């Protein structure tokens, strides 16, 4: 904004998650007593690994994002060692350690995640901005259990010719992605396919044991579902995994499927 913070501006709390590149903490700011978290990383791991400008790439795209269903950055800053990355708090947690505890989520959790999410997405792709990274982990919950989009590490401008090497699990991308070629906004549509199913099943429908197994199966386009996902859900999830992405719905679509209005609480 027009300020500019330092780290002797906040008292730092409980660690609330540790990444590669470093650490998230709750913390409050001193003079409003504001709760908010400090994300911290270190310019060493950064600069090794080459991501600096994907960083910066972050924080441009996030600080300019306003919407209920968006995790809100609200600035950041930086001394000799590390950077400093000033955070919206979700004081309920990752929708990946919800999975956990539950195991598996009813159609109506799923259909109201998948709901805010299609908001969510929404509200980037009329802006050009497609995530990439949407997976469970990257998810987290707001006061009220609602479902917020944080870590916009992988994001970019659509289309994108982006071959970047791919470092974590294949497990939420499409095969334009893991295949090297060009994509567009359809890539988060194919992840919500997979977050879907996900939500439901308790395993994402591509895992396999290897890097090259899973790509194999997300390639081919390789799925099947256990006896207990209803037909709506396999159709909405059928929709969503394409090899065609122009083939996948719009988000308009999938909020207006019949499924998702059955199931979903949230309009
Ligand atoms: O008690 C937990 O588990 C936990 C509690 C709150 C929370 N909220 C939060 N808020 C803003 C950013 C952020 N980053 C993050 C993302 C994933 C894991 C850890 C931190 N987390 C995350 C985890």
């Amino acid at each position: 904004k027009k300020r500019q913070w330092a780290l002797e501006d906040f008292e730092i709390g409980r660690p609330l998650g540790k990444g590669k590149f470093g650490n998230v903490y709750l913390a409050r700011e001193k003079q409003s007593k504001f709760i908010l978290a400090l994300k911290v990383l270190f310019k060493a791991q950064l600069e090794k690994a080459g991501v600096e400008h994907q960083l910066r790439r972050e924080v441009e795209i996030q600080s300019h994002l306003r919407h209920p269903n968006i995790l809100r950055l609200y600035g950041y800053f930086h001394d000799a060692t590390r950077v400093y990355l000033i955070l919206e708090y979700a004081p309920l947690g990752t929708v990946y350690r919800e999975l956990q505890k539950l195991s598996k989520f009813d159609e109506q959790r799923t259909a109201t995640y998948i709901t805010e999410l299609a908001n969510a997405l929404s509200y980037c792709h009329s802006k050009r901005v497609i995530h990439r990274d949407i997976k469970p982990e990257n998810l987290l919950l707001g006061s009220a259990g609602e479902l917020k989009i944080a870590d916009f590490g992988w994001s970019v401008h659509a289309p994108s010719s982006r071959r970047d090497t791919l470092c974590g699990t294949l497990d939420y991308l499409p095969p334009e992605m893991i295949e090297g070629r060009m994509h567009d906004e359809k890539v988060d549509l194919w992840s919500l396919g997979v977050l879907c199913y996900e939500f439901l099943v308790g395993k994402p429908p591509f895992e396999a044991n290897t890097y090259q197994e899973t790509y194999k199966r997300i390639s081919r386009v390789e799925f099947t579902f256990p006896d207990f996902v209803t037909e709506g859900a396999r159709d909405l999830i059928s929709r969503l995994l394409k090899h065609n992405p122009s083939q996948r719905p719009m988000l308009r679509e999938v909020l207006e499927h019949p499924w998702i209005t059955a199931n979903s609480s949230k309009p």
